[PDB]
């Protein structure tokens, strides 16, 4: 994989030129696209910008995020050829920083469960996860140093884990969702994919200009709280192996680790996530559901059809339950700096299963809003397994700091 | 003005056909549009639907809200001829209920300060207010029974007051802002314009399907708390005259009225509203500011140029102040059912002043999130003056109930 931070340093010290860096991504993409299929469209004419911390940095954009110079097809035929008038605010944050929008990465139809043609870089016979399939695969394939995606359930953390890349789902609403195809406004959150935690930090620094993302360094002797989200059902062996490896490395590295059970209120929040997501989806995708019902991908159309009956009453109750969950989750962070848990059920499912994986270990955190970071741990049968580092709401900088510490710890 | 609730009843009993109702609206728009200029686009072919609670109900849509069959130009040359692919969720809520989207109403460029060509129905020499100019003017001129607008500062309540129409800015996020041109995601709120409070209730009921809007009836002897928002300075004579008239009518109607002071925390919330609005504006309008700077309307362009320096730091601090205000405000709604204040600085400004009016008496409430309702009280020099009814967050129904009460009390 390509490191954003590495590219920056080399460009800053005249070692590498912005153009060369971009040309390299162009090459990397063409070298493996026929095998990975991570891009809906590759803008081969894309050139590096003159200035900015992100000059020479090629970025892939999930195809539900608006771009003015390239179509935004939402992974659906309904939007074939669709061309937004303006660039989404998040795309502009990148451009203003000197980044190069190299292309649009594949997304499941409307960011749902319907598989794309994209394949896992580690094993062509496996899924790269979803819904941010192309962003994760492209970064995992070493095509680009950065990519944007989104998470409502777990479309940032899950595919990152599956493809073995670093990634972060910042605190809810930190990054604007304007110009981002909505599924559930109460959940939709923009995320970033990169090689390591440090790359994510530099990416967020350039995008937001927030000092907290500047000068970040690996955390020392972090206080980790391990949660296995039992309420989410049984996990696959490979996932537990990864978690245990992480815990062990962390301990050897000097961290303090303790197992803790989440409050019953938090469990409840996890349970009603589907209610909030599905109710709002009917509102957010009202036009598509009413005017182009039969054109909606199979799986998405099935979930919508099965949820037309959700009532405003139960919806409101679900949100109330979510709030309680957030309130009680905060107390948990009085003893620990971050929470460590699974990033996915296990290794990436085989493409033959026609599944982008289950977000049951991700969804709770999207609703809580806390910043989440994926840390690649190991590989089983050649397929990546990662862990999820979660910090207090708004403490994105610390989450990255701890993920960094964890990366170094695993490196022994 | 055309009453939505009135049409519903007559249509329901078979006294009025939906087709006739819609024909009525077209004729009404035709008779006053050439002088008011409230519509950016009037769809003369718009027909009535056969079923649903809003069948036969014509609705005007502010032109920052997406429509799939009509252009959405944001009141700016930058979006001349721009055609969204889909109808915004709020528009779909109306259509699914059987409503007829009769056209797009004028909006200031990107919902800011730059005046539109729309004129006040009560006096063409005055402003209809902004930024929801067309929606307020159209309803105020008796053209349509319902219209959608938006409020970030006071673009719902203020123009409603200026045009003498009933209107409501629902609780924050109760109505989706998807497909609604964003200015400030922390403030942007969809609102409705109608003849009377009852009309607003019926509209929300059909749109949301929430039982809280069903069976709404005038309130009895409500506990009103009068607040003059001193932090915003003194209002114009006409405005005070209207408030005094409202208080007197309410008292003689059996209501308990008492003057109340707003906690310092709330005052501060009002003060930092500009910080939040302007900071986000730069992110939300990044493409426009960076790629079409000189094409942006004069006033909005100047305010943007003057705020480029706002830091994320002062922004975060501003939000913290806002949250603090929200908590203490709730405490206020413990001894009183609703608050009563000004809807605007006074009568509608003369067009010559090139001003849509000062929203200093509206902005606080948009940030607090509380449901606000404008109640027409009287006229000065032929220009309408209204008052603003405010209830606790999520108590929209009660707000409407009390507003209805005030309407009846004013009629004596």
């Amino acid at each position: 994989m390509i490191s954003l931070a590495d590219l920056q340093r080399r460009i800053e010290t005249g070692e590498l030129s912005p153009n060369a860096a971009i040309a390299q991504s162009h090459a990397a993409i063409e070298a493996r696209e026929k095998e990975v299929h991570a891009f809906v469209r590759h803008d081969k004419s894309a050139r590096a910008q003159a200035s900015g911390p992100l000059r020479g940095i090629a970025v892939g954009i999930k195809d539900i995020i608006d771009t003015a110079n390239m179509p935004t097809e939402m992974g659906s035929e309904i939007y074939r050829g669709w061309q937004p008038r303006s660039d989404a605010p998040v795309v502009m944050m990148l451009k203003r920083a000197g980044a190069t929008i190299i292309g649009k990465t594949t997304t499941t139809a409307f960011a749902s469960r319907d598989p794309t043609a994209t394949l896992n870089p580690h094993n062509t016979g496996h899924s790269p996860g979803g819904s941010s399939s192309g962003s994760a695969a492209a970064v995992g394939a070493g095509m680009i140093p950065l990519a944007l995606g989104t998470q409502t359930g777990g479309s940032v953390i899950r595919p990152a884990a599956y493809c073995g890349t670093a990634a972060i789902k910042p605190s809810f609403r930190m990054l604007p969702t304007v110009g981002v195809k909505c599924y559930s406004w109460a959940l939709d959150t923009v995320g970033l994919f990169g090689a390591r935690a440090e790359d994510l930090a530099r990416g967020l620094l350039a995008m937001t200009g927030r000092s907290e993302f500047s000068g970040i360094v690996p955390a020392k002797a972090p206080r980790i709280g391990v949660v296995r989200q039992e309420f989410a059902g049984a996990v696959e062996p490979a996932a537990e192996q990864g978690l245990q490896a992480a815990i062990k490395a962390a301990e050897r590295a000097g961290a303090s680790v303790q197992a803790i059970d989440l409050p019953e209120a938090v469990h409840e929040a996890w349970r009603i996530h589907p209610i909030i997501q599905d109710f709002e989806a009917h509102r957010a995708l009202a036009w598509e559901f009413s005017e182009h019902h039969d054109e909606i991908a199979p799986m998405l159309r099935a979930s919508l059809d099965a949820t037309v009956g959700l009532t405003p009453k139960e919806y409101d109750e679900a949100r109330r339950i979510g709030r309680r969950g957030r309130r009680e989750l905060g107390e948990v962070f009085e003893g620990v700096d971050v929470l460590l848990t699974y990033s996915a059920p296990g290794t990436a499912p085989a493409k033959a299963l026609a599944s982008t994986g289950d977000p049951r270990y991700n969804r709770l955190w999207t609703l809580m809003g806390n910043p989440c970071v994926n840390v690649p741990v190991l590989k089983v049968g050649g397929l990546p397994i990662g862990v999820q580092v979660i910090a207090r709401f708004g403490n994105d900088a610390h989450a990255l700091a701890t993920a960094w510490f964890l990366e170094d710890a695993l490196a022994k």
